[PDB]
């Protein structure tokens, strides 16, 4: 593995048909027999590991102990028609058969799987690199064919990306993707987060912030993967382990609890449909269920208690599952604004940014980066700004002790961590907690869950408050959420047009009060009339209440104007009211709703077409890649896969800096400097070597 | 087949075969596809309408029960909102179909301690149910056409 | 897919489809690794014929 | 109609240079090429 790593280092910054790569191919040909022996060693055991799991092999397996005789192995393996006679003999020799010629194939198959994995992967990477940079040497297809099983095996873990390298050219980078990372990336919650992020950027983003946003998304996704791993499941100590088990259980099943709460609310309301009010006991009235079974009254109480408990558990699961991401994002943005911008060192936001003003409480806290990974942000801020703005002033701003830095660099102290609740008491950072709780209480999802809490509790004071939980279907169902977004999309327009309607109705009210007061008698009685327009307020209520709701406007309600000196004036009044108010303005409202529907649909279509037509990384359209068949599909699956950039970032984070290669160190440095010039923009490997590849 | 055979049991089952024009004529088929295109949205918005009408029914039962006397008789009243189920039927049956919402059907609130509350009830019912939601349905159909 | 399981071992599975040797091809492709007799039972074939 | 007019104006501004008429696709071969072109090379405020 070390020698192959040296060879791969020789291939750094290597162009297509480069002379070092051609020399490497000539070397491999010069040692063709030994290279074939190595490849046959790897593929034999890769094939063995999958043969031992075959039902055909299990048919030959007969010993109850789980062993197989050498002769049975011999007659089973040649039945597969995958090995030659000498290879079967070699496998028999490598099998640690006992004196009874019994083989433990379970350990035999797994014996070399782990030791040979890293070297197998590096051989695969080497062959892939050489094949892609010397595409016209037929002597190498033989090696690729001999390594076909190895390459197929390591295909899910061989990650490749392209960068704009140190040499002002597009370079292809090969690296490793782990099973755990891939499995976590395949989780449905992560896939939903990816779809939402892609939609946000492509819809309401510019071409300039795209890569910064993508990298921020990658960092957030890494943190979410960590949270998922933590909550995943395979007297103070006992209570603590049970508490974390319970908290993980709530976190894992947060959505099932949410659905259970909705189902319980529906059941409660269905019971509530049977309510009845009567004067007689079951001058004020009594409310009581009216059913024959006699079990609905106990069922309602049981469901109310269960629903309140489920809501509480939903609150806990949310603050154990999402709040960490909320605090992480907030700490990360605050730290980067402190360092790369000097938010509270230079500019000092002007009291109109409630977020920036609230973040001032956390700066001097001992534990400001609690969720964010960087525990040295304060040291970096001091080293960057202290000379010009005052080291002691910065230290007071960030709550640092200038004396402690030297001793911390000097040596490490190992104090006594007494596991006592009394000792844990003072250890609470109250200012940090106040800041965190303010951030949580200013979160929409948490506020909604708390409102759910409050209404569930009020349901015990009066069971009809459980009707409010029926509104949960809007957030529970993506279909309802889209439909209601089709209303909220033009909410400012709707409120403004309702206000305009109020104003126009007021103008009509003024006209009616001044001139048409006779016609607003809504009393069939002859001696006591009910005049609706002897007052501004009464007339305006009458108009906004009956005229707007009437099909034909106010003329439907007020008296006939026929045979009056003001007949024509009143008919113009009525027709204009009907047209401006009933027809035009209500048409405006309905049109705003329909236009919001169309706008949402065309946004979705635009995002989809953009994804299916341009590469998310380099921006080159599918038309260029499609010259080669399936060119865009291969480009978005292999060459410029964004999942691969995410995986590469994870890989760099995990890997030791002393072990970074040149390209990895380059990308890592430009990542830490927040410089995204390594992302290929408007250029790709295929374009750069159009001549040599074609 | 089955409806044609049942037409012999009762000849009015042959009326069902008049529905065949939708599949017989490409024009009808396109027009009805313009409805089925957003069928999930239509069903979901009808469900949301049912929920909002239920909320209004709860409010009316708790507070505005006096106004739901639909009997012109003076000694035997017909109260439509002395029960959850009766009131909810009344709302979903007459309030949705009325041009001005439920206020067109229930009694006048003038000269009552709850006049302003009831007028807000009526105007909001008219706006959310009669205007906005029916507009949503018609907009789904028009958007499917486009 | 669950309903298609009823047709595999039928004598006349490719009745309309033109390929009357699909079972032979499936056997020649998978029988070595998964068991020729098992595949023959799955597809309702007689290995002797 | 009003909404699509606004969208058309915005997309035109974000896709072509107001002065020379060359599209953002040409300038984007270089990273942030269109942004630099509209801030430094062909800024209309600079012509004013
Ligand atoms: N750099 C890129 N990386 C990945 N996908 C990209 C990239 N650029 C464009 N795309 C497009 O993004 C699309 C989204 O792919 P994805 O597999 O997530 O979608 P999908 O078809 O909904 O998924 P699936 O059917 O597997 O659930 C791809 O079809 C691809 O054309
Ligand atoms: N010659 C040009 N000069 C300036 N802008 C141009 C030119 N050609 C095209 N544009 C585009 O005009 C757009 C308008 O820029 P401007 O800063 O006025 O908009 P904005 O994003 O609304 O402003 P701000 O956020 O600073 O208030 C730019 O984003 C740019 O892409
Ligand atoms: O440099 C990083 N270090 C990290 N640690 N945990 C997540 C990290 C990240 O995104 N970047
Ligand atoms: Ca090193
Ligand atoms: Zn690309
Ligand atoms: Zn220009």
């Amino acid at each position: 593995k070390d020698m192959v790593v040296m060879l791969l280092s020789l291939l750094e910054g290597n162009v297509v048909n480069g002379m070092i790569a051609r020399q490497m191919v000539d070397m491999l040909v010069e040692s063709s027999s030994n290279v074939e022996m190595i490849l046959k060693f790897f593929d034999m055991f890769l094939k063995l590991k999958d043969i031992v799991g075959s039902e055909a092999f299990q048919d030959y397996v007969t010993d109850p102990r789980g062993l197989i005789s050498k002769k049975d192995f011999q007659k089973a393996m040649d039945s597969q028609k995958q090995f030659t006679g000498p290879e079967i003999q070699f496998l028999l020799s490598c099998s640690e058969a006992d004196e009874n010629e019994m083989i433990n194939f379970e350990e035999f198959a797994n014996r070399f799987q782990e030791p040979a994995r890293d070297i197998g992967f590096n051989v695969a990477v080497l062959l892939t690199n050489l094949s892609e940079h010397v595409p016209h040497d037929p002597r190498l297809r033989n090696f690729l064919e001999l390594a076909e099983s190895i390459l197929e095996y390591f295909r899910p873990y061989l990650g490749r990306i392209e960068i704009m390298g140190a040499s002002r050219r597009i370079e292809r980078i090969y690296f490793e993707i782990s099973e755990t990372n891939r499995a976590q990336w395949e989780m449905p919650q992560v896939k939903e987060s990816k779809r939402q992020f892609i939609f946000d950027v492509v819809n309401e983003g510019g071409e300039a912030e795209k890569m910064e946003l993508f990298v921020s998304f990658c960092e957030d996704t890494i943190f979410e993967m960590q949270i998922a791993a933590q909550i995943s499941e395979p007297f103070w100590g006992e209570l603590e382990v049970q508490r974390v088990k319970f908290l993980n259980y709530l976190s894992r099943n947060f959505y099932t609890l949410r659905f259970l709460a909705l189902f319980l609310a529906f059941a409660i309301n269905f019971i509530l449909l049977f309510y009845k009010v009567s004067d007689s006991p079951p001058n004020m009235v009594y409310y009581f269920l009216e059913e024959s079974t006699g079990y609905m009254e106990p069922a309602l109480w049981c469901l109310s208690l269960l629903h309140t408990l489920v809501a509480f558990l939903c609150i806990i699961g949310y603050n154990c599952l999402k709040v960490p991401l909320v605090i992480f994002k907030r700490e990360k943005e605050l730290a980067r604004k402190l360092e790369f911008d000097g938010l509270y060192i230079t500019e000092q936001p002007g009291d109109d940014d409630v977020k920036g003003q609230w973040d001032r409480l956390v700066l001097n806290t001992p534990s400001f980066p609690s969720n964010y990974w960087d525990k040295f942000v304060k040291r970096k801020v001091l080293d960057k700004h202290g000379d010009i703005f005052g080291r002691e002033r910065i230290a007071e701003l960030l709550g640092m002790d200038l004396a402690s830095l030297e001793i911390t660099a000097h040596n490490e102290r190992k104090p006594d961590p007494p596991p006592g609740l009394l000792t844990w008491l003072m250890s609470i950072d109250v200012k940090y907690q106040i800041w965190k709780f303010g951030v949580i209480f200013t979160d929409n999802s948490f506020l909604y869950l708390g409102w759910y809490m409050v209404m569930s509790l009020l349901g015990h004071y009066n069971n009809f408050f459980f009707a409010a939980h029926l509104l949960d279907i809007a957030m529970g169902v993506k279909t309802l959420r889209t439909i209601l977004s089709s209303v909220t999309h033009n909410g400012k327009q709707l409120v403004m047009t309702v206000g305009l309607l109020a104003v126009v109705v007021y103008l009509y009210t003024v006209v009616a009060f001044n001139f048409f007061r006779k016609f607003y008698n809504k009393s069939e009685d002859e001696d006591e009339p009910d005049m609706k327009c002897d007052d501004m307020m009464t007339c305006y209520l009458f108009h906004m209440y009956v005229g707007v709701r009437a099909g034909g406007g106010i003329g439907d309600e007020i008296e006939d104007p026929a045979g009056d000196e003001y007949e024509l004036y009143r008919v113009v009044f009525d027709i204009t009211f009907f047209f401006f108010v009933i027809v035009i303005l209500l048409a405006i409202i309905q049109g705003l709703i329909i236009d919001a529907f169309g706008e949402l649909r065309d946004q979705q279509e635009q995002v989809k077409e953009d994804m299916e037509t341009k590469c998310f990384i380099c921006g080159i359209g599918s038309d260029y890649f499609d010259t080669t068949p399936h060119g865009f599909e291969t480009h978005t699956l292999e060459e410029h896969n964004l999942a691969n950039y995410m995986f590469f970032l994870m890989y760099l984070i995990n890997k030791d800096e002393t072990e970074h290669t040149g390209q990895e160190s380059y990308v890592w440095k430009m990542y830490q400097e927040r410089c995204w010039d390594f992302f290929p923009a408007g250029d790709c490997f295929r374009k750069q070597y159009e001549d040599q590849l074609s």
